[PDB]
């Protein structure tokens, strides 16, 4: 935290004390263990240090992707060359799910533990089943 | 009694939705007290079987109500939206036990023998 010369302190805003960034209520404390989409529109995360986000991060037994500047990112990422994709929605690490090409084309597959497959093998049983390994 | 309000009737044999006015529902849907969709047409007849509504195919049992999920129709599966009751198509579906994906075709059905062809990138294309 920081107190200046008049005793007042920074309240509903961003602060970067020494090097790492933490947001403050409109009370003066940081956030911790909390979510927040800024007057920029992205939203940003606090772990309990009240220090903001960046790289990945399991929230809630889910994971989101920050870019350097703390923002939450959507869509395909890669992180150890290889592909992840995240709800452009609720913004968290999707698996085991069919998503759909950008030319309508096709679909790109996403194995149970996030990563995408890019060696899908298929079975199909008589009803039609399918079932990816 | 002589004037019906907010409530179903069976006029001539045929369903009708009538709204506070007195009047018949028409080109409305009308989540009912039970828990289940309506669709009323240009007449305000209730809707029964399949129905195209905007460009969007929709079932309805004999009673009325909308169905969701697997719906069978002339021995050929069909896969109706939980969410917003259509026709689902081109996309895959879980199968009810998450131990695999069922295909639905652009038009429609379910596909039995669909092929798949992966290219270098890893996409997959369906057919
Ligand atoms: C951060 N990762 C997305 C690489 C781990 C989840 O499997
Ligand atoms: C908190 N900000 C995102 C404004 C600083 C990072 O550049
Ligand atoms: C939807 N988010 C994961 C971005 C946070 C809402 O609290
Ligand atoms: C999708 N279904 C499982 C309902 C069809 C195969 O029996
Ligand atoms: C399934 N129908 C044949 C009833 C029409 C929708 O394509
Ligand atoms: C079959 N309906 C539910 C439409 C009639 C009940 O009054
Ligand atoms: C999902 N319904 C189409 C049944 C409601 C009207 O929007
Ligand atoms: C990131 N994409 C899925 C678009 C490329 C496939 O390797």
């Amino acid at each position: 935290g920081i107190v200046h010369s008049d005793g007042s302190y920074p309240k509903d805003k961003f602060e970067k004390i020494n090097g790492t960034w933490y947001y403050f209520d409109s009370s003066g404390y940081m956030l911790a263990d909390r979510w927040r989409k800024h007057t920029d529109g992205n939203w940003y995360w606090f772990d309990n240090s009240g220090e903001m986000a960046t790289g990945w991060k399991k929230i809630a037994d889910k994971w989101y992707y920050f870019n350097e500047e703390g923002a939450m990112k959507t869509g395909w990422v890669k992180y150890k060359d290889t592909w992840y994709y995240l709800d452009a929605k609720e913004g968290a690490m999707v698996s085991n799910a069919f998503i759909q090409s950008a030319d309508g084309t096709g679909w790109y597959y996403l194995k149970p533990d996030g990563t995408l497959a890019d060696r899908p093998e298929f079975t199909v049983e008589p009803d039609g089943l399918i079932t990816v390994k």
